[PDB]
C-alpha cells in the first residue's frame, strides 16, 4: 500500500457532470508525488464551453496528499490500495444549487485512476456559478476527517473568491470506504489555477500541495 507512493506516480481522472440539463466531460492526466505531498494535472474538457466555473470542480477532481511519517497510521487512501476505495460527496453551495458526486480511486496498472460522476441540481443562472462570477483561484482549506469505525469520512468548507469581493461558500460532505484506523486529523490543502501556452481548448492547469497535521 504505502510501498506504491515511495516512488513518482502517473495520474489519470474522468469526471461526467450534470449541471440543470447542462452536461459536459473533462478528461484529466498528468503526475503526482506523495512523497512531498505534490500533484501536477493538466484538465481538458471535450464539450468545449463550461456551463459551470473550474474552481467549483477542483475539489471534485488525496491519495498523494503527504502524511508525516508518525502519522501514517492516519493514512487510509494508502492502505486501500491498490484495490481501491470509493468516493462519496454532497457538496453544499451556499445560497446556490448543489453538487452529488461517487468516485472510484483505483490502480489500473501503472497509474492511478479516478472514475467520477457528478450531477448538478437546482442552480441559479444570476449567480456566481452559472453566471462565472468566480476567481480563477483557489484558496487554503482543511479537511477535518474523521474515522469510520466499521470499516473514514471528512468535513470541509471551500471559499470561492468572488469578482466583486465577496465569498462564495460550499459545504463538503464526504464519505470513504475501502473497495478491497485514525484518530479526528486534518489535511492542510493549497492549490493554484492556471493556463497553458498553447492551448485553444478550455482547461485548467492544476498545482497543489497537500501536507496532514
Ligand atoms: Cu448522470
Amino acid at each position: 500500500g504505502e510501498e506504491l507512493f515511495t516512488g513518482v506516480v502517473p495520474i489519470l481522472i474522468e469526471l461526467d457532470g450534470d449541471v440543470n440539463g447542462h452536461k459536459f466531460f473533462v478528461r484529466g492526466e498528468g503526475e503526482g508525488d506523495a512523497t512531498i505531498g505534490k500533484l501536477s494535472l493538466k484538465f481538458i474538457a471535450t464539450t468545449g464551453k463550461l456551463p459551470v466555473p473550474w474552481p467549483t470542480l477542483v475539489t471534485t477532481l488525496q491519495a498523494f496528499s503527504r502524511y508525516p511519517d508518525h502519522m501514517k497510521r492516519h493514512d487510509f487512501f494508502k492502505s486501500a490500495m491498490p484495490e481501491g476505495y470509493v468516493q462519496e460527496r454532497t457538496i453544499y453551495f451556499k445560497d446556490d444549487g448543489t453538487y452529488k458526486t461517487r468516485a472510484e480511486v483505483k490502480f489500473e496498472g501503472d497509474t492511478l485512476v479516478n472514475r467520477i460522476h457528478l450531477h448538478g441540481i437546482d442552480f441559479k443562472e444570476d449567480g456566481n456559478i452559472l453566471g462565472h462570477k468566480l476567481e480563477y483561484n483557489f484558496n487554503s482549506h482543511k479537511v477535518y476527517i474523521t474515522a469510520d469505525k466499521q470499516n473514514i469520512k471528512a468535513n470541509f468548507t471551500i471559499r470561492h473568491n468572488v469578482e466583486d469581493g465577496s465569498v462564495q461558500l460550499a459545504d463538503h460532505y464526504q464519505q470513504n470506504t475501502p473497495i478491497g484506523l485514525p484518530d479526528d486529523h486534518y489535511l492542510s490543502t493549497q492549490t493554484i489555477l492556471s493556463k497553458d501556452l498553447n492551448e485553444k481548448r478550455d482547461h485548467m492547469v492544476l498545482l497543489e500541495y497537500v501536507t496532514a497535521a
